[PDB]
């Protein structure tokens, strides 16, 4: 108590023994994580070229701000996962999960890369884009945020699990909606298509958050992690209306402030809880 | 002084961003490593069945102990991926690598379990074998050896990365031999095929072990290495002819001693330094 109690957290004298599966809901998750392995490489970048130099000049700096955030936010989720997850759960079946979870972040990030070094041949630029985090007032406030729970000392493995679902489900909605838009209006098809690719694991990794929270025999309150929840839905909103606002490629600022409510409920009741915010999905092509 | 003098280990706040990459000897081990994804739905062992009936009852007891041997030491090596390796290298090219390990070494596990469970139905057998730590004396020796190397507080990374090359590279190379001669001896197609993946990947994961050791600023003594290489044979030696004689599948255990020395003169090499054994390799299959 609290970790002795926890089945989760608790000495696992097994832990790296794979056999047998206890835990199959954890477990297939795992396995569904595995069965959709895919790699930057397979990815077809052949014909986006043409179509990036067609684009104005203020979707390019959209578009390669939303890269560099993606990539530079992969890093700090990879963090927490190396650093924090893999390390204090202790059954085998989200270890295997965790660990396939650190690989994928790294091709996502990498993914990224390449589109950011296929799109823009200028050294400077990418130095620029690659240095995000030190570089770019917009992601600051998402990047500090995230990396505040690593370093939180104090914190239960449930605030915080709830706090990366938050970053993977709230913090990554809005760029997600944008590439999304952005198929609607055909364009970049190795951007559209990758883009399905890692907003389909992201959303793996917090369903997996969820499945991990529900787990969890002390959990934290829901006035909590409400308050979690809506703090990440004001920085995200202000990320995508005020920092790097969404005209910049034709989208409506307002419809997409609800589209993040709508996100934060969908976890919100994904994780065992009640809406926030009661507002419903104004995009139909999310 | 002690490790700010080393680049491999030294301070890098760069450590999570991926790009642009500067290690690319390192990098391309990750990219080879990336690019021979494998799952162990992918290796049929319908077939294997009928020639596991044909077998000795001695042969099938060295194939289960040599399974169940795997198995355990497989999670061993992920231990200490996991909490040390991963942790301590601070060059974002070997993180990746060894994340992208960590995730074999799972499936790898997975794999000998699978094996497991598709020969041996009996739950009372299957048990044992999966507990082969505190069941089996035969993988005392070598599991116990590892197990210290991850305990020790105060060996250098250069002294440990060797001390799991040997683990990889010689604690490994009898029993990938054994099942080699399965091969040679037309039997069970599924263990003998998961077999060159498995041993593909442990030897990718041991030049990487090289590749590290070559990169650092204070490698220990050829002494020091002649000490931990020699004494890994000596336990595998121990280890094929005294507690799970190869005898019992039909092989020469003098071969099989010299086999292994053969082995670690390879590895000495790869490290830099001189044959310490200078026999040739026995086996025309290996
Ligand atoms: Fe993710
Ligand atoms: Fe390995
Ligand atoms: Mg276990
Ligand atoms: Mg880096």
């Amino acid at each position: 108590m609290g970790v002795e109690d926890e089945p989760l957290l608790r000495e696992n004298p097994r832990r790296f023994v794979i056999f047998p599966i206890e835990y199959h809901d954890i477990w297939q998750m795992y396995k569904k994580a595995e069965a959709s392995f895919w790699t930057a490489e397979q990815v077809d970048l052949s014909k986006d070229i043409q179509h990036w130099e067609s684009l104005k000049p203020e979707e390019r700096y959209f578009i390669s701000h939303v890269l560099a955030f993606f990539a530079a936010s992969d890093g700090i989720v990879n963090e927490n996962l190396v650093e924090r997850f893999s390390q204090e759960v202790q059954i085998t079946e989200a270890r295997c999960f965790y660990g396939f979870q650190i690989a994928m972040e790294n091709i996502h990030s990498e993914m990224y890369s390449l589109l950011i070094d296929t799109y823009i041949k200028d050294p400077k630029e990418r130095e620029f884009l690659f240095n995000a985090i030190e570089t770019m007032p917009c992601v600051k406030k998402k990047a500090d945020w995230a990396l505040r729970w690593i370093g939180d000392k104090e914190a239960t493995y449930g605030e915080r699990v709830v706090a990366f679902a938050a970053v993977e489900g709230i913090f990554f909605s809005g760029s997600f909606a944008s590439i999304f838009w952005l198929k609607k209006r055909g364009l970049m098809p190795g951007l559209t298509f990758s883009n399905e690719l890692i907003s389909r694991d992201e959303g793996l990794h917090c369903d997996f958050a969820c499945l991990m929270f529900k787990h969890l025999v002390h959990k934290p309150s829901e006035e909590r992690v409400r308050e979690i929840i809506i703090n990440a839905v004001r920085i995200e909103q202000e990320f995508l209306t005020e920092a790097l606002p969404v005209k910049l490629i034709g989208m409506n600022c307002t419809l997409m402030k609800q589209y993040i409510e709508f996100v934060a409920d969908r976890l919100m009741l994904e994780l065992g809880f009640s809406k926030v915010f009661r507002v419903e999905n104004p995009f139909d092509f999310m």
